[PDB]
């Protein structure tokens, strides 16, 4: 359990959406916006467009998007991990995704179990991820610097990058 002595996502890495592991010290100098995602849920069009438009305009800038796919919410991801990718092909996403995940309970990847007790990462009532769609920014060093629930869109992040640019 030695997610837990972690002081930086950069100590984390994760499996890509085809299956090549990554280290996430390759975002160490970028503003990162980390998420789950969810093909089947009602939040699914505003969110995917609104990233993929967030990266055509900041990715200049050093931002960055990691997107974990996770089926925990209503069983709104069902999908294998190449239809995910084809999907989000189909919303011109040119930013990160990766392998299906859980992040809630024990099996979470520890990414999202270290986020979850960061002391910007924590949420309002508990720290558990509530639905499909939860952001966290990260910043240059690794750092959790907001968390923002569900029902936030991405575009309310926006305002908040010129802060960590």
């Amino acid at each position: 359990d030695d997610w837990r002595c972690a002081r930086s996502m950069h100590e984390f890495s994760a499996k890509d959406i085809d299956g090549h592991m990554v280290n996430l010290d390759k975002y160490r100098g970028f503003v990162c916006i980390v998420t789950n995602v969810a093909s089947q849920c009602g939040l699914t069009e505003v969110n995917y467009t609104q990233l993929v438009d967030l990266h055509a305009r900041y990715a200049e800038c050093g931002l960055r998007i990691l997107a974990f796919p996770c089926n925990q919410f209503g069983k709104q991801e069902p999908g294998s991990n190449e239809e995910i990718k084809e999907f989000a092909a189909g919303y011109n996403v040119k930013f990160d995704m990766f392998s299906k995940i859980c992040v809630n309970g024990d099996d979470a990847h520890p990414l999202w179990k270290w986020m979850k007790i960061q002391p910007k990462g924590k949420g309002i009532l508990g720290n558990a991820i509530k639905w499909n769609f939860t952001k966290f920014l990260i910043d240059k060093n690794g750092c959790v610097v907001k968390r923002y629930g569900p029902m936030e869109e991405p575009l309310v992040i926006e305002k908040d990058l010129p802060h960590y640019f």
